[PDB]
């Protein structure tokens, strides 16, 4: 009938996968998807059959691993956690382990690789109509859920080099750049993605002036859209195409007031290309 107190003594929604299925997972790590400025990419499959791309630090040693690594590896994956989209490159697990050190990221696999590839690469298959506007449509979907979600950091690498192709050519916009910009901005860089899907052509510095005077013309009214499209798509529809050039001023305004917000070029893009999520 008497006290007896005592005191004890001594965080997200996805999985944590332990190293060691990882490693039977990707065969060591030797299978090379690709690779960026903060990460490389392995090519695994879980025992269920899922294949998966794992993005992996480049940091090699807890010694060369800060505090605020580890803080922003946390926040990325919780705020990633929370991204369930169709048009997304979908976390699906994550794994942290001191021995030997790991820091990765287990994302959806895409086996049609980027967009930049197969819109640029001579030997990547080229891209019809009905693909190109079902990718246009797939990222737009992606950017308003993104949008609507308020979790825009994930978009802050957005270009054809970040959205991957599913193995029906579906538009998956991806983030996998360890964590270490404003909608307008995100609006601005969808119409110069949604142009280089039209035309084929991307910038080739941040000085291209060449190229701004050519698109300029097209939007002064002194070029054909036999002239402004990209010739591997083969046929498409005259006025579908005026239609796209039209969002595509309207995002690349060089006042960020005057540009739409990306739920207004969703619907937009839905009017035009009737293609439904």
């Amino acid at each position: 009938s008497m006290r007896a107190k005592k005191m004890g003594t001594v965080v997200t929604g996805v999985p944590s996968l332990k190293r060691s299925e990882l490693e039977t997972a990707c065969e060591d790590f030797s299978n090379i998807i690709g690779s960026t400025s903060t990460c490389m990419l392995y090519k695994g499959t879980l025992s269920s059959g899922v294949e998966i791309a794992v993005a992996s630090s480049l940091v090699t040693s807890a010694k060369d691993w800060s505090k605020e690594n580890e803080s922003q590896y946390r926040k990325k994956i919780t705020n990633l956690s929370k991204v369930s989209h169709k048009n997304f490159m979908n976390l699906l697990g994550y794994c942290e382990e001191e021995h030997p050190f790991t820091r990765v990221m287990v994302f959806e696999y895409a086996p049609n690789g980027t967009l930049f590839e197969h819109l640029h690469v001579r030997e990547a298959e080229k891209l019809d109509w009905m693909a190109r506007l079902r990718i246009s449509m797939g990222i737009a979907y992606c950017l308003e859920h993104m949008h609507q979600l308020q979790t825009p950091a994930a978009l802050r690498n957005f270009d054809s080099t970040t959205v991957y192709l599913t193995d029906d050519f579906a538009a998956k916009v991806s983030d996998l750049e360890f964590w270490n910009p404003d909608m307008e901005d995100i609006v601005r860089k969808y119409g110069m993605v949604l142009l280089e899907i039209l035309t084929g052509r991307v910038p080739s510095s941040e000085d291209d002036g060449p190229l701004e005077n050519w698109v300029s013309r097209y939007f002064e009214g002194g070029m054909r859209l036999e002239e402004l499209i990209d010739p591997s798509i083969g046929f498409f529809p005259e006025d579908t195409a005026r239609a796209l050039c039209e969002v595509v001023r309207s995002c690349i305004d060089r006042d960020p007031k005057k540009r739409p917000q990306m739920k207004e070029v969703a619907a937009r893009m839905r009017e035009i290309t009737a293609l439904g999520p």
